[PDB]
């Protein structure tokens, strides 16, 4: 038989980095909760149902596909802090492209949330010079207005502001109409995207997602639609849920006060691979469950912020 050997495990990060990496990403929670009630009720209901269990299962993000604002504008924020790249999905009808990235080995974490398991990361950009002319110019014009502000995303990210200048209405119409996705990151930028939580690490009945997406639903919160509330992956073993989106009164650059989206939360379960299908359930870890992500599921997902699931 062939040499063969099991993968290598991430470097673990020192201890100062370690820390220091999660207040970073405990701020952006912050501002994530402070400005979507939704998923703040909701990671609190689960608290008090559940009890201290939520793990993220992962981070997400929206960014530009231009002069440096995509996806390596946060990616290398993370790799300073021994994340991995790892697959790129690829989503041609919405003009998209995304990585995502895994965590150092965490093996002694002490808690929940940021503090626990760390959370894998999901960046996706758009394919800016796909859209139409108009809408290229439009970009174009907040990126220059933005300046080096690409070389400080994680910063934005965690102070919850817009780079680039605040956008006129007239011109988030324009890309709604076009690009949902180029009209959320106008308004929204390098903010938290979503958080997930991993429903299997969760000790209740709501472990199982279909009874997860049943407590949620039972709690008054609607669930992303399209495509059926729960995405699942074609080896059924990725199986994801979302809210809609909360949605913020902005008010645009040009006094125009209008309704904007802003983030939601996603349920995520992972099951057993096939080959540990016979492992005892208690005996189940992180490693031996299906990783990554998947196109599909992950084309429905986007639409969480879409105006067609706002407005249902
Ligand atoms: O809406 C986004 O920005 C990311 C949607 C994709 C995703 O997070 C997943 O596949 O779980
Ligand atoms: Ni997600």
């Amino acid at each position: 038989a062939a040499a063969s050997a099991p993968p290598a495990p991430a470097d673990a990060l020192p201890k100062g980095a370690d820390s220091f990496f999660r207040t970073v990403i405990s701020n952006m929670e912050k501002v994530y909760l402070s400005r979507n009630p939704t998923a703040k009720t909701i990671l609190e209901l689960v608290r008090s149902y559940d009890g201290d269990h939520i793990c993220y299962d992962h981070f997400a993000f929206r960014t530009f596909g231009v002069d440096g604002y995509g996806i390596k504008s946060l990616a290398e924020f993370f790799t300073d802090f021994g994340y991995v790249p790892r697959e790129e999905l690829r989503f041609p009808a919405k003009k998209l492209r995304a990585l995502w990235f895994s965590p150092p080995t965490n093996d002694g974490y002490t808690g929940t949330g940021v503090y626990g398991p760390l959370p894998r990361i999901f960046i996706s950009e758009l394919l800016v010079d796909e859209l139409s002319p108009q809408s290229q110019d439009i970009i174009q014009k907040y990126i220059r207005t933005s300046g080096k502000g690409n070389k400080h995303a994680t910063l934005a990210s965690t102070s919850g502001e817009l780079t680039w200048e605040k956008p006129i209405y007239s011109d988030f119409q324009v890309l709604s109409r076009e690009s949902e996705y180029a009209a959320w990151t106008l308004v929204n930028g390098y903010a938290l995207n979503h958080t997930t939580i991993s429903t299997h690490r969760l000790i209740s009945d709501i472990r199982s997602i279909n009874k997860f997406n049943k407590f949620v639903e039972d709690n008054g919160f609607k669930l992303n639609s399209e495509g059926g509330i729960l995405k699942v992956s074609p080896d059924g073993l990725l199986q994801q849920s979302s809210t809609v989106a909360d949605s913020a009164l902005f008010t645009f650059a040009d006094g125009i006060t209008e309704s904007i989206p802003r983030s939601y939360i996603e349920f995520a379960e992972r099951l057993v691979l096939p080959q540990f299908k016979d492992l005892p359930n208690d005996e189940v870890n992180e490693h031996h469950r299906r990783d990554g992500f998947e196109v599909g599921n992950a084309d429905k997902i986007f639409e969480s912020t879409s105006n067609d699931q706002l407005t249902r």
